[PDB]
């Protein structure tokens, strides 16, 4: 890409969440910079509305897969910068087993050298004494693996994987996540070929931060063809 030439950097990230759980509104936004070089992102997010409705950990993935590394071999495979700057619109759904649903769309995109994720999340169904509305998570993420494939119904990818959230005290909550990413410009964006994104998050707090709040680092690789 020219959209891959963006990313040969440390890249600012600002992301904004406008959410709402069974009918509680909350916002979040983080802060933190990406570099897809080192195939890392660093983040901080605070709730901007006091304290979370919904446990840290099931917002992660909603809360920029531009900053995975693709290696050589895998180049021609990264949608995601190749659709930079202009971005490219993200729309999840996620059905927590046994509970309620998030539905997820953001805009992702470069303001300026800044790259910028902007999410409406709205999330229905969700059972007051559950996981979710109960905050019976651990605070912690295990590996994701997002499987991207070409979307042959609307322009661009679309990916399928589930999400593990282990459960206080013993067992899994888990998250079923449905992904489509759709460019936002008329220029033409590269069509992967199928592979996975595999993803690690390490979840910590700042000991200075008195605001609900969670910090991320983030590494992520993409895989599923063998080199050459
Ligand atoms: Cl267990």
């Amino acid at each position: 890409s020219k959209g891959e030439e963006l990313f040969t950097g440390v890249v600012p990230i600002l992301v904004e969440m406008d959410g709402d759980v069974n009918g509680r509104k909350f916002s979040v936004r983080g802060v933190g910079e990406g570099d897809a070089t080192h195939g890392k992102l660093t983040l901080k997010f605070i709730c901007t509305s006091g304290k979370l409705p919904v446990p840290w950990p099931t917002l992660v993935t909603t809360l920029v897969q531009c900053f995975s590394r693709y290696p050589d071999h895998m180049k021609q495979h990264d949608f995601f910068k190749s659709a930079m700057p202009e971005g490219y619109v993200q729309e999840r759904t996620i059905f927590f087993k046994d509970d309620g649903s998030y539905k997820t769309r953001a805009e992702v995109k470069f303001e300026g050298d800044t790259l910028v994720n902007r999410i409406v999340l709205k999330g229905t169904d969700f059972k007051e004494d559950g996981n979710i509305l109960g905050h019976k998570l651990e605070y912690n993420m295990n590996v994701g693996n997002v499987y991207i494939t070409a979307d042959k119904q609307k322009n661009g990818i679309k990916a399928n994987f589930e999400i593990r959230h282990n459960v206080e005290d013993g067992g899994v909550q888990l998250a079923d996540h449905y992904q489509q990413n759709t460019p936002i410009g008329d220029g033409s964006v590269l069509l992967p070929d199928n592979h996975y994104l595999s993803v690690q998050v390490k979840l910590s707090k700042d000991p200075n931060e008195k605001r609900d709040h969670m910090v991320l680092l983030e590494f992520r690789t993409a895989a599923g063809i063998t080199p050459g």
